[PDB]
Order: C-alpha cells, then structure tokens, then sequence
C-alpha cells in the first residue's frame, strides 16, 4: 500500500558555502525542498527539523582525534593546524569552510533522526537529502564527505534490525560504507558505479568483502554513458536477488544525483525518471527505508530529481510542468520535471551488463 513517509530538513542547510568554483553546493538541497513545497509535496509528509548531532554521536563512528579537528578547524585558524590538514586530508577536494562542521551536524543529524524514526516504528519511510556523504572515512574527509552520515544511520538501525541492506546508485564508488562494515555480514552494502580512471578508484567487482563480511560486499563496476534502458536490465534483477538471499530488515537507500545526464562530475546519461526506477523498485519490498542524497553537481537537475523522488515515495503523481517556485529561472530553457538523455556513447554493452549481472549472481549463490 501507499507509505508514511518523514521528511528531514534545516532551513539553514542551502546557506553553507563550500568556496569559489567547489561543484558542491549545499544550495541544491534548498532548491529541493523550495520545488517541493510549490508541488505541494508538504501536506503529505510529516516534515522534521534534525537536530545537530553532537561530536559524541560521531565518534560512534569516527575518531575522537578527527572529530575535536573539524569541531575546531576554521578559515581563521587553519595556518595552525598544517599538519593536522594533511593528516585528516582536509583543504582540497574537502576544504575548511565557515561553519564546516554546523553543516557535518545537520547532514548526520537528519539520517541519525531518520534511523531512530525507523527504529520507533513510527515511519515507513524517513527522507535527508542532506545526508549520504558515503566518501567520509573513520579518521578522514574524502571526496566532498566530512562525517559519514551513512554509516552512523545504519549503525543506529543495527540497534533493533539484524540485516541491513545499503545500496548506493551515486556514480561514485560507495568506499566508506563499503570500507566501514567490509567484515561483518551484519550489512550487505551493493553499490553501482562507475569505475575505471575515476575517483574513488574503488569498487572492482572482485571486492567481494572480507571475513565473516565475505559475500556481503557487492560492487557493479560501469563504464560511460549508462542510460535507462541498461541500468534497468540489471538494478531489478540484482536487488530481487539481494532481497530474496540476504532478507535485510531495514534499508538505507543513498540516491546520489550525479548518475544523472548532463551532471557536472559524472559521465553516465540516466533521466530522471530512470533514476527514480530505483526507489519505485527498493520501495516495492514493503520494508523500513532511509532514503539519503548524496553528489550531484548540475543542481537543477538535482532538485528535479530529489523532487521527484519524494513524489515516488509518497505515491504521489505530479505535473511535468513545473509550478512557479523562487528558483524558476534556474529550470530554463524548459520549465519542465523531466530532463532528456543526451546523446553520448554508452560504453556499457547489453553484454558487458549481462556478464557483470552473472558474476555478481555467481556471488549471491555463495550466501
Ligand atoms: C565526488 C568527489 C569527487 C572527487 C574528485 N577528485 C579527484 O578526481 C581527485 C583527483 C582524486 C583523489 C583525491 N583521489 C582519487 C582517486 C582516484 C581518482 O581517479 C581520482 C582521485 C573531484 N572531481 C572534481 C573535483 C573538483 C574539486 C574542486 C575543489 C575545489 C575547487 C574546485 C574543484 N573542482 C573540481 O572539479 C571541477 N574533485
Ligand atoms: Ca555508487
Ligand atoms: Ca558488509
Ligand atoms: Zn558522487
């Protein structure tokens, strides 16, 4: 049937600025929930104010070495901590900002409220688009991630599931979730990305996990240009299969937007309704769902396609014409939901997706 579904939101969120030129932008979460409100997704959600998670709520996670760093770190006082930069690989790809870690607090603090949420039994669903930073590290910040929001939700939800089933369709490799729990069989962490000469440099399809955790680690490596059509012979298909032999009790969903065409950063040409196929499919379970963001650097696309996200969780059906909102001009030429394909190759061959999809069922057949 049709499911609750828990909103997590800080109106302050958009306002955190990573620097001149950084392609990420917290704005575009500000964007989504502006479009949003204009459909009128709000009167059939129940909408939340995450609080700010506290350093002691991280270091479940991370170390309290690099918790107190980004708790103290500032545009004021970084000449001073030249080493601890270098070693908590902080001031390039994830630069000291104003307010860096206000900002760490309300990405966590909605996919922790999320999970807890879940845990109550008080949601069928619970939504941080601020949330799913995957790339963050125990003891270090890595690809536009500070505090791993992701891997502190699902560590929550292990608090009363047994099984929890990770699955992160962001171009980029899932590593520090992935990293995080690669010997325990506790979370089964499936990730789809793009792999080859591409950063994180992760994801092989022989990373299978280690351990007791061994089998428990799936990874669908990809080359340029996926589109619709290929993603959807292979996420059904691999996810049934997940389902039906790891029987998870709770999902985490990262819907990271830069697997979309057009984006930025990445290179595949999913639309947003492709995209979006994937909640349709990991929503169909019936089971308790965290669904998180993550990249996603053209961000009129990423309000288009979180938007429409939200609209799928709900159940609801909304106009492709978009309602006025206070960024219009950002959705020109068009004005329109959906986005089109472009036109470039798709490296990935019907028969590249097929042997990938057996190799990875060869896995599946070892659980
Ligand atoms: C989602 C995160 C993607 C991160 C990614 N980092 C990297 O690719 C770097 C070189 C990298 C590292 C450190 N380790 C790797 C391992 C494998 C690999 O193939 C690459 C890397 C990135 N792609 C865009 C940028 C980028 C960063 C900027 C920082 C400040 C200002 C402007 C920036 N512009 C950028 O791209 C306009 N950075
Ligand atoms: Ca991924
Ligand atoms: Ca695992
Ligand atoms: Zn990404």
């Amino acid at each position: 049937g049709k499911k609750k579904v828990c909103y997590y939101y800080d109106g302050d969120i958009g306002n955190y600025y990573y620097g001149q030129g950084h392609p990420m932008k917290p704005h575009r979460i500000r964007m989504t929930h502006n479009l949003l409100l204009n459909y009128g997704l709000y009167r059939k959600m129940e909408i939340y104010r995450p609080h700010k998670a506290t350093a002691e709520e991280m270091t479940k996670y991370h170390s309290d070495e690099y918790i107190k760093f980004l708790r103290s770190i500032r545009p004021d006082n970084m000449s001073e901590y030249s080493k601890q930069m270098q070693r908590f690989n902080v001031g390039e790809d994830c630069p000291v900002f104003d307010g860096l870690f206000e900002f760490c607090q309300l990405s966590t603090g909605g996919s922790v409220a999320g999970a807890v949420k879940l845990n109550r039994q008080q949601t069928d669903m619970a939504v941080n688009w601020a949330g799913g930073l995957h790339h963050a590290k125990k003891s270090e910040a890595s690809g536009f991630c500070y505090v791993n929001d992701i891997v502190l939700a699902i560590l929550e939800l292990l608090k009363y599931h047994q099984r929890v089933l990770y699955i992160d369709i962001d171009i980029h490799h899932g590593d520090g979730v992935e990293e995080a729990f690669y010997t325990t069989d506790r979370v089964m962490t499936v990730s789809f990305h793009k792999y080859g000469e591409y950063f994180p440099g992760t994801g092989d399809l022989r990373d299978i996990g280690a351990g007791k955790g061994k089998y428990y680690a799936v990874n669908f490596p990809m080359r340029d240009g996926i589109d619709d059509e290929s993603y959807g012979q292979i996420f059904k298909p691999i996810i049934s299969k997940v389902m039906e032999m790891y029987q998870p009790s709770a999902v985490v969903l990262q819907c990271g937007a830069d697997s979309l065409s057009g984006d930025r950063l990445g290179c595949f040409n999913l639309t947003v309704k492709g995209h979006a196929k994937c909640v349709e499919v990991v929503k169909t379970f019936n089971l308790p769902l965290l669904m998180l963001g993550g990249g996603g650097y053209t961000i009129r696309n990423v309000a288009r396609c979180w938007t429409y996200e939200t609209a799928v969780a709900l159940d609801c059906e909304i106009p492709n014409e978009l309602p006025y909102n206070d960024y219009f001009e950002y959705f020109g030429p068009d004005f329109k939901l959906h986005i089109s394909p472009s036109n470039m190759t798709n490296q990935n061959t019907p028969e590249y997706m097929e042997k990938i999809k057996q190799r990875l069922f060869e896995n599946l057949r070892m659980l």
